């Protein structure tokens, strides 16, 4: 054909469309392209198959079906809550690829491909906060999403050939071979793959890393907020299978570790919504049932071993966290206290509460340590602070930290690192104003979710998009962030290099470069209090 | 007598002589006035008996025997370290009081009390460094000070009435009571004695709010680098009757416990030179081996439970710390690492080996919680940064952060405290560029040093000091630092209050206003540390 929208991909033909950006530039998108078998029946839990070739011109001109995930209805139909729920019907049929390339088309363009994040329980490509058109069009880079199993469904585990365990990063890995392949059709290159994700997106590009069978199917990464080191991240073999035996005793099934494959069975014959329904039990903060786990094919160790020992892809870096991670968290959880309302406070009996609660796990002088390195002893009893501590010790457990752990282990093995530390609020933000830069408000600009004007983005923040749009789009083609030749509207990002551990503020009127960030309390975590835990234990 | 320069005081006639202060302007001083019985002989160890009336008049025209202490010859004839050395002769008969009163003659006018430092072993008020004449005539004040006694001489312990303790405080005391009763002949006001000092002079000055004795004896306080509740202050009533025998073992004398009055005897007998010079055993450092004593007629309860239960005067406080309180403590202790010599710097083995040193009571678990709470998380092995970090440990928890304390209690009993940050360096400071501005250092400006033109002082600072020597005597005058009408010169000094905790940064270009200074390293040494060696001490 000498039509452009049609094109031959290696299993069949596929028709695309042309679509406006929100900016006015046009751009050709091909939307739910079929990478993988459908993994249903049988084929459920298990690692995916190619998908069957098709005779004649299927047309990928439609966002694809979200894979079955519970849906978040705590907060009603709140606009922040209900932008992460999926905006396509659920099903098991979910494996889709969408490719958006900029026009006029490119030759061999840098490919950036977005791996979406809900801590492997929720999340689809096909939100409207990840839409391509901008970031495509604006940078001219073949914008790529996939959908991958989330929930139980892509990450149960037995210890059997029949729930082998890491089925949704399988997923993943099956799209990167089909990029490999195809992507340089729509007018990519495929040796220059640069693999972007967000929370567990960006936990999944870490693993990618390090990861054996997907070494050789990218070149780059950048990590919003999330890496593999993080606790959530994983979980062990001796807990993923008691889980799994939960979930079939939750659901009715049968559920002995002697015998396996009557578990498997009636969970696979199971309706998938009463499965992902009954998969939260009694779990503390920051804890999801079914995550990615060391599997021998995918891992054949924790992603710890491989960081110390330095077994990891040799390439740069571009990672960072926000400066309020935790409150989102602490919202969902802690409902009671930190109501989602206008100028909520926590006295220090409150706070003093919420350590237990959030940190079950450690014994008391632990505890006594954790209260001491959180607190604002300016004013020890200040309402304010005492909110703002736990949305720390929160934030920088569950992400910071291990951002920062990850990007110092790939500096003092000689690649270049490129920290950020996300420090802006949206002016019309529908959460509250205490809960400040939120885990995930970096996306919104990433993405060029301003430049669509029909939402009341300012002037300021549709330059600062276009701002951090430039260096992450700039990174994923030459390896740097930074400009060729160095601007005003454009300030230097140093490397964090592993002696300085320098990052570059990203805010609206600055350009700040700190040194970390909070490097003390990440000390505390990661050295100071792992060895009063062994300490005190006998 | 109509001749002014003669004061017929309650115990006789003394006659006084018209000196030039440095600066050129004119002063009445009268030096080495008695205020007690010389304790020599059978008085010795005991507490003063005051002086036989005198017949004729004394010319009180001479400065005073330093009372019995050691010579400081360890780096020789160093400027530095000399200057704290006595510059009057030695003796035990050295119970002497200097009065220096401006021109013209006050009439009524503040007086503004010098009781001297040195780790309660050491010093003499005859020290050039605390030249009365420039104080009391830049400020219209009656500038007095005090000997007394220091060493075991003045502080030995045994439980009995021949060796009943703190006999250097109640000199003190009876030199207060001097003060009283004869000041209003000098033309000072007796109901405006404002009581000043340094290191263990600021902890008697502290004492003095404590004390029962002589809580009816002054009015004001002003306490620099020094507190009641500094762990070098106070030994325990049980630890200082082996501190005693100890010293009669090394001087040769009996060393029975079950027979004390042998060993007071003895100890009475030998040469007071013998005394002082055997008493330095093996003690750590910042540890003295005698200081006061809770007794049960000056002290009945320790300074902490006093501070518990609001039992102190209710007056107002300016109380202050500086940067590098601990070096000069770690330079003499601690010698073979350290050494008096430019851009020295500590590893960070040998700041590992330093902590062990200067923290030898504590078990380990504790240790881990210091190197933390202590170490540059920025750059975790800088020598530099490692060697700061020993001058803090220890320049917090026997300096700053009792100072903190202590204006702390007293400004949540409502009572208006002042608090200072000395962060200024002599120009032509004799010991190393490392050492900062060390302990001790503000001595000279608060006394009118710079005023000398025989001297090298820079006009900056010679500002800087009739700066500092208005808000002393503003607050000795009125309570309050700052000046009625609120000068431009002089910047805004916010009181210390219990809510905001608001300190005052003393230098040359800075009027910053901060918070503590060091609230969260203090809460360290305060509130988290003694929580845990309670969890992990068996
Ligand atoms: C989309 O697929 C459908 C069916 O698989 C096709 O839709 C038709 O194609 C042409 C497009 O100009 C028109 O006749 C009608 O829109 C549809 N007619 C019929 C008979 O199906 C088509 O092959 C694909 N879309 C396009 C634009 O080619
Ligand atoms: C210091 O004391 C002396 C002796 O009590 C005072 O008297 C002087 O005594 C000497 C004898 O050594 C006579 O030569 C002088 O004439 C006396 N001096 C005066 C001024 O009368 C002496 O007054 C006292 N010192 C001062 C400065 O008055
Ligand atoms: C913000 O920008 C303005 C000019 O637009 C300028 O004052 C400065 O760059 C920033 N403001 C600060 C640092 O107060
Ligand atoms: C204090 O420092 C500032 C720096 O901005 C300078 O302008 C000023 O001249 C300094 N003060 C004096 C008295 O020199
Ligand atoms: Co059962
Ligand atoms: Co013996």
């Amino acid at each position: 054909d000498n039509d452009p929208l049609v094109v031959n991909t290696d299993k069949g033909r596929i028709r695309g469309i042309t679509v406006d950006a929100p900016s006015g530039k046009k751009v050709d998108v091909w939307l739910g392209i079929p990478y993988a078998q459908p993994p249903v029946g049988p084929l459920r839990f298990r690692h995916p198959r190619p998908a069957e070739k098709w005779t004649g011109v299927l047309n990928t001109t439609t966002p694809p079906n979200s894979c079955v995930q519970i849906v978040d209805t705590v907060f009603g139909d709140f606009p922040g809550a209900t932008m992460w729920n999926p905006n396509t019907p659920l099903s098991e049929d979910c494996l889709y690829i969408n490719v958006v390339a900029p026009r006029p088309r490119p030759k061999n363009a840098a490919v950036m491909l977005w791996i979406f994040g809900g801590g492997f329980y929720s999340g689809t490509a096909t939100l409207d906060v990840y839409d391509h058109r901008a970031l495509a069009s604006e940078e001219n880079v073949i914008v790529v999403s996939l959908q991958y199993r989330v929930a139980s469904l892509g990450f149960l585990f037995l210890g059997t050939p029949e729930a082998p365990g890491n089925a949704g990063l399988f997923d993943q890995n099956l799209a990167l071979r089909w990029v490999r392949d195809n992507i340089h059709r729509f007018g990519g290159d495929p040796s220059r793959v640069t693999l972007f994700g967000e929370s567990a997106g960006a936990v999944s590009v870490s693993l990618h890393l390090l990861s054996a069978l997907s070494r050789d199917l990218f070149q780059r990464a950048i990590l919003q907020s999330g890496s593999p080191t993080a606790p959530w991240a994983l979980v062990s073999r001796e807990e993923a299978t008691l889980r799994a035996l939960r979930l079939a005793e939750a659901v009715g099934c049968p559920h002995e570790p002697s015998k396996l494959s009557d578990a498997v069975e009636c969970l696979r014959g199971k309706d998938p919504h009463v499965l992902v329904n009954n998969e939260w039990g009694t779990l503390g903060i920051c804890e999801f049932p079914f995550v990615p786990v060391v599997d021998g094919a995918f891992l054949d160790e924790t992603p710890q071993r491989s960081l110390a020992s330095g077994r990891f892809k040799k390439t740069e870096i571009l990672t960072g966290s926000n400066t309020e991670e935790g409150y989102y968290f602490i919202i969902y959880y802690l409902t009671e206290l930190l109501r989602k309302e206008e100028g909520v406070t926590v006295t220090r009996e409150e706070f003093l509460q919420a350590v237990r609660e959030l940190n079950p796990y450690v014994n008391g002088a632990a505890r006594q340590a954790i209260v001491f390195e959180y607190t604002d002893w300016t004013e020890p009893d200040n309402p304010n602070s005492n909110r703002d501590a736990l949305d720390k010790m929160v934030g920088d457990y569950h992400f910071t930290c291990n951002v920062n752990e990850f990007a110092q282990r790939y500096a003092e093995e000689g690649n270049n690192v490129y920290m950020y530390l996300y420090t802006h609020r949206s002016k019309g933000n529908p959460w509250p104003r205490w809960t400040g830069v939120m885990h995930g408000d970096e996306i919104n600009y990433v993405f060029g979710e301003p430049l669509n004007p029909t939402l009341g983005y300012t002037e300021d923040e549709k330059d600062f998009s276009r701002k951090i749009m430039r260096y992450w789009s700039n990174f994923a083609k030459t390896g740097n962030p930074n400009p060729n030749t160095a601007s005003s509207e454009f300030p230097e990002w140093p490397k964090h290099t592993a002696h300085g551990r320098h990052y570059l503020e990203l805010g609206l009127n600055t350009s700040f470069v700190g040194r970390g960030p909070r490097l003390r309390q990440c000390a505390f975590w990661k050295k100071y209090l792992p060895q009063l835990v062994a300490a005190t234990s006998n």
